[PDB]
């Protein structure tokens, strides 16, 4: 039922199963998370890794500072139900082989084994970045996603080979299309 | 058991049954959120969609600031599901995530995608809390919105196709006489 | 084991029978609580309601104020032990087919398929007394027990037809003889 | 395994068979309220009650007042049950509400039908506490109130037909020769 | 696996199986408290005892205060997994087949067929000793284990039968020999 | 899977296979805890042992202290477990006490007998600290102390046979080829 349904949809999957590291950069709605998340469970199932990782950072955009230095991750939760049944989640949940945390988690890590997606990238710091990238284990796939901050790594991980990156733009949006026609009646 | 009794009500059901959302409009005891609900289950168990979200604002006409701003109020939701569901099942729905009672704020960032949502008492609601639960839909979705900034609503999409505002009147209220002899003993 | 042994606690069992509402009004020990709770059990047993909802209000007669606007709940699940199992109580308990809830619990409710009992209900309001009433849904009962207050319900709905006032009196208060007893050495 | 041994013990448990109250006053280990529990359990076991409620007051000689008024000393009446049941049955028991371990304020506004009810530690009672407590008497119930305001109710109930007082002395007193030893040693 | 490997070892296990109350004096690694609750597994499991009770007091030599009047007590749980099987160790906690508890709780019990043991003895006053070795019930055995406080025991109990003092000494320490190897290096 | 794949990381697992203690002390990335780990699990499986211990100070190099002194610290040691024992039965072994991981305070009064234990980031010890790990060693137990007060206990205990130190360097690291180059990217 989850599938690309633009060409630059294609080719960020496409990515997917070529590289080892890859960043999906776009919009809300163009499949960016989801497509990458839809992958992690594609690999999970068939038992090309054995746990899926999905992370965020504890900044959102325009949000106030809210704590002291889960909400955040709810959406990541819910995708999850697309994606798998979902009086399985619990028991993937209990034994760890989903694991939805703040990026802070992923600190002194090897993650070996696993799908790993850092979602809402554009809130890190280079030096988080480094910290996550690092983190890297062997049999492991990383989608890094978002929407200076991460430029910086986009300019200096450019020319390394089995990263890639992926722009997805206002073209690779694909909504109901009553989400538009409502959003304009707003307008 | 459920069933539309009134003119009104029926052409609500049928309103549901069309469009992907629904304005269900009037006063208590009408039938708009219940039998909103009604269809919702109805929905979950012919696989139309895998899960219900019933959800309510935390704000209610003439009742006092209760917190901090950003389970009374929602109460009544899980009581109505009694009705429709078999109330030994309800705590397995409702630990799956496959029946989601919620506060509005519960929504955002979301993508509500092969699901039957349901916002009532939608009058307490603002055009920006209306507008971001609204683009919350995904493919595959149903949105009944229930209420009693809504009028600005029905006013910004009533060009809108595949959206109906079903207008339930003081004619649509079937209870048990004995409520209305009580009131009147009262009056 | 658990039967009528006075002729006004059969004339109240046979009220609640053949009316939607019943007050049934008489001292501690007169059967006006433990009957109407039997009869509800009865009910749910034999599948002619779905749940029972047993409730009290939050205040007790010359007891100082407790909280800010349990203990006192307890005599009710205690009650229910001699008319269920009590180890089915529990199961009971979680699917919410039995309710034990303080009045507060019922504001916005539509009671459909229940047995509902509001006991103490000299301990309420005539605005919260007509709250109560008003939750009334299609195929229930609604038993109010209780030893101005709710001499205004008496007045107002004297002529309210499928509502009736069962008045219980010392002559129906059927104890063990011990407790008499002893009573009277104290005295 | 659990006998009387002195004629004081068996005259003891005769008169709870043939008693609905009985006061079994005695020093600690004339088995006042260990064989009160055997009976309690014995009965629960043969099916002449369905529910043991055992209770303490809030209160105990020699010791500083320990909370604001209205599980350390409830303690060693779980544990004596650990003689008489199975240890594995006792948190079921205790879970369905078949056993109940509970202060005498949880007696308040209650009829204990069914039930085996040992109120121990009577001594630190008071007339009005003792006069809740009896009245709380059902039908098919026993109780025994067991001590080492008591005097006050012996007298008060010194007439009444169906309870029973039965004094225990140091000679009912039946310890492990052991202790006498050690007590004698620190002598 | 786990036998007397000195004769002072040997005298020790074999006082407790000719005695009902044993002292186990000595000083860490001499197999007074380990071979203590290894012929209490022994008695629970050849159904000489239905329980054990393992008890130390809430004081701890050369340790700051900690508390107003659980790390203490997690050698004796540890101690357990070496003579229970791991997984079948908490449902013998549960149904409390097996007690971990600090000296407070045995206060007004009576230890009836039951394997105790007070450990770190040394930690108690005279006044406590007494509490605990008159919670003495029928078909019990009592240890007390240690390494004024009990020397006043030790004195006062000399000439009582059916008691007996074990002194064990570093000859009786048996340590795997890389322990002394160590401590030798770092002196 | 998991294998030595330097000369170093071939003769550190060898040294486990042959000694009763082993220090593992070199950089992150070469092997010393993880292959200590995976030694701990094989011993279980084969049942050379029946738990695993896998312990860490609370103190890390370059944080800021965090409590009052005396599970972020711990996260890395129980996501590594995923790599060698199956996600769900991880809590069932944690539940029954088979594998622990802790902090290293809880070690102390305990003799660890037929036991893996591993004490990770040892560097961050003191020698007294050190001293106390240690000389928990029971009977039929192995230990690993693995680091990056630690060089007083390499010349305090050089001299001690069945004890080893094994010094993996830069040279032993085995990262994914993409971490170094990122790395690189970074400088």
């Amino acid at each position: 039922v989850i599938r690309p349904k633009t060409l630059g949809q294609k080719h960020y999957v496409d990515a997917i199963d070529t590289n080892t590291i890859v960043f999906g950069l776009g919009p809300a709605g163009s499949g960016k998370t989801y497509l990458a998340m839809a992958k992690a469970v594609q690999a999970l199932q068939s038992k090309q890794v054995s746990r899926i990782i999905l992370t965020r950072p504890a900044v959102e955009a325009g949000e106030k500072l809210g704590f002291l230095p889960d909400p955040y991750l709810r959406p990541l939760h819910d995708a999850l139900r697309d994606m798998v049944e979902p009086e399985v989640i619990p028991k993937l949940m209990e034994a760890g082989i989903v694991e939805v945390a703040p990026l802070a988690y992923m600190r002194g890590r090897t993650l070996n084994d696993a799908f790993v997606i850092l979602d809402e990238a554009q809130n890190t710091t280079p030096a988080q970045m480094k910290m996550f990238l690092t983190r890297l284990g062997f049999g492991s796939k990383m989608v890094v996603t978002g929407d200076s901050g991460l430029r910086l790594v986009r300019h200096i991980l450019r020319g390394v080979d089995d990263v890639h990156f992926s722009e997805l733009t206002s073209s690779d949006v694909v909504r109901h299309q009553l989400v538009g026609h409502i959003v304009d009646a707003y307008e």
